[PDB]
RNA sequence: AAAA
RNA sequence: AAAA
RNA sequence: AAAA
RNA sequence: AAAA
RNA sequence: AAAA
RNA sequence: AAAA
């Protein structure tokens, strides 16, 4: 899923490092404009990410993207998702106009916002990655860089919600993980250059095959088999990786 | 796996289109020495295929690599099933030695053999490919060509023996699948050349990744799904067709 | 890609060092008319750099060039990357004529602007060049002379924005590989005279047979092949460089 | 690979066409001594071709030849392909004396041998490449001179035996190309001049690169890319072709 | 009816034994221009016969004049029959541009065609003569020689279709006789040299007088009566024979 | 390609030094009317160069010449290059008469001119040479006098814009390599006498063998190729340099 | 390379007309003593052509002049390709004394020799050229008189052996080009006298400058390239052409 | 070809 | 096919 | 997660 | 990047 | 720049 | 300037 980020350049420390977190669960991103960005690939094209402060609703070129935003917004084009960098009781909603501050209001209310406080990274990730995920269907899980029995591997775990998706669903997801591979050592991607990848998380054979096949010629791909919780190699790339190793997870 | 096949040029009519439909059922098959060959790759090398014939055991030179597979077939390297092109009846016993005589009875009675008619073709091959499989992992039925929905396909029919195969499998399978992919439509080969493959019987997670993976810039890829019995796509590598798309049955 | 530099000599110190950055990126430059220069090759034409500043804007001569680009940019012939040499805040827009000054509004606000701050080298060279590239087909890294395995290299990364091209992509890119080797040690060229090219960058077999072949009798050719992850030599024209030695990267 | 021809002046006629079906194989042929020529390039040296025929062994000077030729094929250096012009059947054995029967017979024996038959030009043809491929790196099928959408070019299709080659297969491989160009239109060679050159089959990047890169100054060049079963053009020596237009195949 | 035929060298041998046998069946043949020859004789011009093949479309000169042959023929001027060499599915219609692929299939539709194939000459040369005359009156068998009662004779065999014939059909045939009778025995004709010949067949008083006339002088006239079926003889120019002798069936 | 210099004496100074340089580029240089020695010659005549300057201004006889010079460039017989002597913010355009003045300001706008100071005369010398070669074919470098290996060579380099050229090119080249020789040690030319010469740059075989051919009896000719990177002796007509000789350049 | 011709008088007829094909092929040819000629020039002397016959062998004068050219052939400074103007099967070995014999099936056997016949002149007279340049640098084939777009011009062809030549080949090259210009048209050599002369070939600039220059004052020159395939004219020699015309092919 |  |  |  |  |  |  691709999401837009609209925010001020005081709060330019914060939002890679939210950004950064949403990149590593396989979330397309896109900061630089936005307003014809939103009209491109399929109806699910993005979430919007207001991240309000203090600061963004004193700037003028902020705030009339806001509004571009949410009057197309009402279409079901797509869908915003607020984030206070500062709690609700403090937001400067005086220093507003009335017209700006009745459309705040009208927007905070009928719709979720979520809290950010910089003190609890750990819940505040979670719960912008939640409210991500909370519309959408199967989601994923931050890749994480990990090591059984002396080999490294970057698991790429999903979970569905509700154990059942639509038969015809591939059709209308928006996810080339093609996108998301390091093309070389240095390149920022998800999924690491030439690092073996990991599939975890019940779901169908049909899901399974449509991550795994993408990977041919980029890296080797093991999967997780829940009658034995092991690892299986399926493809072997690096060197060492026969097609059949068995890692105890 | 492989197939060596021991055959006269008088009974060469009958070999080919055996080979042809087992070929058909991703059976690597050489027909034209072949003791040598015999070691080589792993433990599970191959299938001798002794066409017994009236005149078969007529030739010095075809009497030999009988003698020399099975010489190695008591060291378990290989496994040896007769063809009888003929029956067992009217086999000229008489004509051969003492020592042959005996040395056909002793692999006729301790070995199970297949009996083989020209009249029913369906029968007998499809015992010869029991004879094969029998004693192999999941097996693999030969590919049909299917248009399902106005949709040309073939399907690369595989089922397990038992319920169950070992974590470790995939790592002594010799069943690559590249070399059983045409690379142009002149050519033949068990999978067409771009024409969409559709893997379909009930298996785990990594053997289906492990068969669809190789398929990535040669085929379109079909799975089946039991919960819903229709085709999925996961691959598309040819117009007018995307992943997500069904076939139903 | 052609660019056009359109610049007051005050900023002539900072647009040589910009011009050498997009020429190693493959990137045709012509700084020194341009107007009639626009009107030439292919449909994808070149992108307008015009870098605004404090003593840009006060030549009467530089606002002219600026207006007939964008009258003819209103046309889709050739799209303006205006690049701010000073800031947004600080720019002396009250110095400017009424109709001036709403003619540098309207493409301020309307068009995608780019800043340039002579602290941040690294950042500021790398935004204009994914300004320039953001609109692009597939698109070149700045070239990097690095030593493997103790050989002298030159590599050209090129990445693949979506790993999707059209077929005839290669009949509508205007990009002579010819233009950009040096003839002699001396020259300025993207590419070094007789120092080994190497090719880096998944990409399809025609776009790297494409790339290489107008090389030969010109470098020696050395290609990345992801499978085991290290360059490979096709060309030998330099003494001791056989081809096919293999150097791990 | 190289490939030298033994033969009697009474087989000629059969030798030519053989000969000039393999050097349509891209194979380099010697015909006119060969002893010393044994002795030159990489270990790779040849194969050697013994027309075998009733009156190739009532020649004293052939039998010689023969003799050295396996007395140095013991060293492994050169490998004999002994082409039987009569079936093996009415050999005149009888006719030599002791040493040289068994000097013969020892040879056909161990070694594989294939049959020519007057009659089957097209299945001999092709069992006498297979022989000479058989032991072989990838594969060169004859250049096939095709005519697509009203252009007329020739294709070069490659097989590689198994998927895989080694990475420095290129330093030991004597398939230099340039040799097999004509030069004029008169000239017979297996590349016909200022014919437009088509490479088919699947491979890795750089062994692409490697084949297109001699062609430059000499022909165009098409490409074969399976994502959409055409031929894309990237040289255009000729008026009328433009590098990156698609052929449909 | 007069016919030409349209062929290239390659199957020349296959167009002279399809003209032999049309020319048994009383049909004028040319074999060796052909548009401007169209323009003579009757409204019931001539068939074209155009030998369509894989080798056949690949020349210009081939191409040019089937177009005119078509041009003409929506005129009414001449109806053309396309006789396949090669199955339809064999026909390579890649090789054609976009016009000439075009202007095939829209003849190969909209007109019927005739499929020829070798190895069934009797059937495939019956459907050629049997497109002749499907829009033609009064057929034409091939002239049999049937020795009858010990006396060589030739048969003339003629079907009208349907049952009737236009009164003034006589006016507008094309089938004047003089020019089918040999002069010299070594001379080939349709109808052999002073060889008796009979006219057998179910039709009116004037069609036989019409016949038989320009007979006299030339061969021995022999007249089949469906009363009592034998043979009458009318005419006399051979020793032994004498007008009204029967030939018992 | 030729040129003629219109300056005033004052000028006289600096003008010597530009037509020597421009001489050293191989241009055609013809200082001492201009007016009629015009019309001479192809339609590539020459590019004419009005050496612009206050006191040239100044004068009658040199303005009357620009006139005509002008009035026959709009046919397009010849291109007028002006060369500033002053900057342009300092020439003396009141004492000037009205008409005059609006014919100079035509000429500065609508035509580029280049602008010259004493003190950068490395960048004043090629700015000039550039517009010299700007709208010409395969441009000429100065000569350089370069001794390799303790071998005096004056190596003539060429550089061919777009590395691609008519095949007809050298019919409409106005460019005699033999005037450009220096007869006698004294003489001032481009070539020096008996100094052996070296031709560099890429270029077509048969541009290589225009320019050395007229060299016979009158200078050693090196030529160099990029294969060994190094220069090659075609021509001994010096004592000791035999032909085949290597320079490593 | 030069020629030494070793023959009878009795095969004189025979010989002049293989001089003359020789002569035609660029190679010096000296026929009328010889051992001492062989100790001249470069170690690359000259081949010695025995042009070995029944009458040959019968002269004591012919047969001591062989001992020495063999004499000396041992020590590498000339190397003898023998003519056999009758068979081996029936050459009169029985005349020969015993040291005689043994000497000549010394040098039958160890060294290759040309079979040559009076029947098959084309042949015969190509295996006699191709022994020549079999251990040569580039070739020269026979000058040809082709007359293209009504202009007559002679072709020089010459191909290199395998595909590079060393950097100094020129150095140790015997082949001086002036030694085979006519000076009259009645004079017979090579390159007929006032002829356009064409050269034909891949091959280095140097080559083609060596081969182009001495051609001046003496012939037009044409040049073949590859990039377009027509000559080019580089020397205009004779009246009614000019550098830059082109001859399509 | 016996008025073609 | 005995005025088809 | 062994056709979810 | 082993026909993307 | 080894038929540009 | 070695048939300019």
């Amino acid at each position: 899923p691709q999401a837009f980020f609209s925010h001020n350049n005081k709060d330019k420390k914060i939002v890679l490092e939210v950004l950064e977190h949403l990149r590593q669960s396989l979330v397309a991103t896109w900061i630089d404009s936005l307003i014809q960005q939103i009209i491109a690939g399929i109806s699910k094209s993005q979430y919007f990410l207001a991240f309000l402060s203090n600061e963004y609703l004193k700037s003028d070129w902020c705030w009339d993207e806001l509004e571009q935003a949410y009057a197309l917004h009402q279409k079901g084009k797509v869908k915003i998702i607020p984030i206070l960098l500062t709690n609700r009781a403090q937001l400067d909603l005086n220093a507003l106009t009335d017209a700006r501050r009745n459309f705040l209001e009208s927007i905070l209310t009928r719709l979720k916002y979520v809290e950010f406080d910089p003190h609890n990274m750990t819940r505040s990730l979670g719960s912008v990655a939640e409210a991500l995920w909370q519309n959408e269907a199967v989601r994923f899980e931050p890749i994480r860089m990990i090591k059984v029995n002396g080999t490294e591997l970057q698991v790429v775990e999903f979970k569905i919600p509700g154990s059942n998706l639509p038969v015809d669903f591939l059709h209308h997801w928006d996810l080339k993980i093609e996108d998301f591979i390091a093309t070389s050592p240095n390149e920022q991607k998800p999924v690491k250059f030439d690092v073996p990848v990991a599939l975890y998380g019940p779901g169908p054979n049909w899901l399974y095959a449509f991550l795994t096949l993408p990977f041919k010629n980029r890296n080797t791909v093991f999967v997780f088999n829940s009658r034995t919780s092991e690892y299986i190699c399926v493809y072997s790339k690096s060197a060492g990786l026969a097609p059949g190793m068995v890692l105890k997870g």
